[PDB]
């Protein structure tokens, strides 16, 4: 059976549930075409100028991904489409909500638009994290979810250009001796559709087998505010942090964050006060 | 049978060993009298204008500690003392290492000096992180320790005044149907000894009963750098982090992070560099 596929906005409140039982299901129109294409303009030269994964220039090189694969994040200072649009989808609020009201506030671990060139191998069979947060593989095999993946499409996702594989019901496998391409179906989107997956849900990058297409991806990694995000947006300039919403700002992690706890404490506070009160923060004050 | 003691410097290899096993360790001379001192000196006033944990004034009030007790963390910009000799300690960075190995590089949860008053109630036995971190309680049982907790007297600890209880072993305990005073030991200390105790070791506050001696400690939980910290670190002038080692940077929070995968892809990064290359973040530049 394939991944159920739900309408961003008809069926919101069954795109968790369907996740929580299958492991994926894809987001019919999870982006407008227009929040597509201000997004790819935006990017694109970014795209270009990224050296290789594993760059001797980086020291913090990607060893993992395939040498002709591009991967650029911190996306905020880059698009104002990822940084208005994107941070405040309602639809990906409600279903991180949905998610993650056990643990308590969420944000954003990783938004990366990922480039795959022509012939690109397709991936090992993984669950993600695994070399970013160690502490997940020691969670409680019924844990609920920490993280969640939004797996954008940018540009078409098709058997022949890659489209993602999942194993459903895999983000509940205790044993991984059934894991097998075999158990696999495909992610098969329109750009602006979303794979959503769980960190347990195994997947892979599909094989690019045209020799001729480039396949293009927005990954946004959702997870709990007591786990580090991959990125860092200290760097990212305070006019463009204070021209965002208070929500954008939570998510880029420029804001105190709270745990589902009953007396609840807080992360990130400064002597029982918020970051935003404590710097005078301002949202949405236009550049 | 008593929470073992062990010198700072002769005993430096058999610190994190004792903790593991017995879930406590008093690290004798942990800061030279001269550090307390300069620290005692440097949070005096601090301690002073603090207002009450829950203050109405405060966004993020704490309901659990006792009115009449004051907590200051973001010790950073406050105390010369905490940024230079604390987060540079030989002792508690063998100690860290030791303890956080499997998971990879780790920070500062929360560093904070508390003042409890005269007549202070005995805080209820407890495990520290279940008001910040739910997600600790969903580890699986055997999971090694993702923080630890450094209890430093900045003034004598007696059974009097309110010395810290310990339950010896209850950091391996999944029952707690035994959890009692009953079942206590005493952490009796000068000032510079500080009680070692990972995140699952049962243990409270003592009860102050001569009715006249004010009891202060700093409290230093060292976590792995996938967990989000209590406190920020975000709103400390730049020139301040500037004046600090490298070390000293990373631990708060002003530096990327790497796990202990084999082909690690970091936390806290920006496009496969560090946020000290990016930001061209310098170390040790006097104020
Ligand atoms: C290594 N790696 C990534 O870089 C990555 C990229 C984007 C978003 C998340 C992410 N995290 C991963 O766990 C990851 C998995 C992965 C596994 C196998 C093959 C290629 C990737
Ligand atoms: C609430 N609470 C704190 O505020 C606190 C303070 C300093 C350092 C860590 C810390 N974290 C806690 O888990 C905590 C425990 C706690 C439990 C029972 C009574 C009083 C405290
Ligand atoms: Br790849
Ligand atoms: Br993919
Ligand atoms: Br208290
Ligand atoms: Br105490
Ligand atoms: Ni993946
Ligand atoms: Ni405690």
């Amino acid at each position: 059976s394939q991944i159920p596929r739900l309408s961003a906005i008809n069926d919101l409140h069954k795109i968790w549930p369907t996740v929580e039982e299958h492991g994926a299901a894809i987001i019919e129109s999870f982006l407008s075409l227009d929040i597509v294409r201000r997004l790819n303009e935006e990017v694109d030269p970014f795209v270009k100028i990224e050296p290789i994964p594993a760059a001797k220039t980086k020291d913090h090189p990607n060893h993992i991904l395939s040498t002709t694969t591009r991967l650029v994040n911190v996306l905020a200072p880059i698009s104002k489409a990822y940084r208005e649009d994107v941070l405040n989808s309602k639809v990906l609020h409600r279903i991180c909500s949905d998610a993650f009201h056990v643990y308590g506030d969420y944000w954003v671990l990783m938004g990366a638009v990922m480039e795959l060139a022509p012939s690109n191998p397709a991936q090992p069979l993984h669950r993600d994290m695994r070399f970013s947060h160690p502490i997940v593989e020691y969670l409680k095999p019924d844990a609920p979810a920490t993280s969640i993946n939004f797996l954008v499409a940018l540009s078409p996702f098709t058997a022949e250009n890659g489209a993602t594989h999942v194993i459903l019901g895999s983000h509940k496998w205790q044993n991984l001796s059934n894991v097998s391409m075999d158990a696999t179906v495909r992610a098969l989107m329109n750009p602006g559709d979303a794979l959503l997956i769980t960190d347990s849900t195994i997947h892979c990058g599909g094989a690019e087998t045209t020799g001729t297409e480039t396949r293009r991806l927005l990954t946004i990694t959702m997870g709990i505010s007591q786990l580090t995000p991959l990125e860092s947006n200290l760097a990212v300039p305070r006019p463009v942090i204070e021209s965002l919403t208070p929500l954008a700002q939570r998510l880029l992690g420029w804001a105190s964050q709270r745990s589902a706890a009953p007396r609840d404490i807080g992360l990130l506070t400064i002597r029982g006060n918020s970051i935003e009160k404590t710097m005078n923060l301002k949202a949405e004050q236009p550049l």
